[PDB]
């Protein structure tokens, strides 16, 4: 994982500032596990997942069998935050993904801009932005 | 080729009337440029931007320095068409502001329109942007307009 050159050098660019923004960081450092049933805890039941180059998942139920389709073809293996910042109960995090496709065995480094939605501590929404053309040829796995 | 002008709200936006408003001054900056998108006027938009700054939609190539955004973004303007954007989320933090937005971009060799999803983050230092990086998926958009920006 290379620093970006545009990435902050500052001290506390991607670190915690708040309640929410560290259950954001924690909760992207558990992705690692890929343990979709164990970070569904992290999900409130109201709740939604989307990459967006891909259709959204509604559900507490759904997400946690999205996660879990997910985790059957790819390894969530580091995660780097570069930025994170929060208002208005949304937390958006610039970071880079590795990310690992089983069936070929191949990695890319994701850069991705997420956005998550917290109630009460529990995640009620999650969407990142990303490009899927260039990990899949990356990694020689099409995920459309 | 017909296109409607109404842009959905999500049904994961939020429905809260601050989230999508600026709440600081440099907040209020990010929603003036992102009207201004619609010149498709390079030379108006890199008054925003600082000596020292940066522009990347992610999917492609960056530009490093004022002169190389401006020349990227006039670039840009001679395909496509910036038709219109609605931010449905707008953060701020530290200096950097992000905004979740759909932008109505046309390829003008085809005349083709499509609702790109995308989630930026902007740094500003003095209220001039230092930074500015789109994140979306690409292929989206030329397969929707049929308009090639990468082989």
């Amino acid at each position: 994982i290379e620093q970006p050159r545009w990435a902050s050098k500052d001290s506390a660019a991607g670190a915690a500032s708040t309640p929410d923004e560290k259950i954001v960081l924690e909760f992207m450092d558990a992705l690692t596990s890929n343990d979709a049933a164990k970070l569904i805890e992290y999900f409130a039941e109201d709740t939604m997942f989307q990459a967006m180059p891909l259709p959204p998942a509604y559900g507490r139920d759904a997400v946690e069998q999205t996660l879990a389709g997910l985790f059957t073809v790819m390894s969530f293996d580091a995660v780097e935050t570069f930025h994170i910042g929060s208002s208005n109960g949304l937390v958006y995090t610039e970071r880079v993904d590795v990310l690992r496709a089983l069936p070929t065995g191949k990695s890319y480094n994701v850069s991705v801009l997420g956005v998550f939605q917290l109630t009460e501590g529990k995640i009620t929404g999650w969407r990142d932005y990303f490009d899927l053309r260039e990990f899949e040829e990356a990694v020689d796995l099409p995920l459309r």
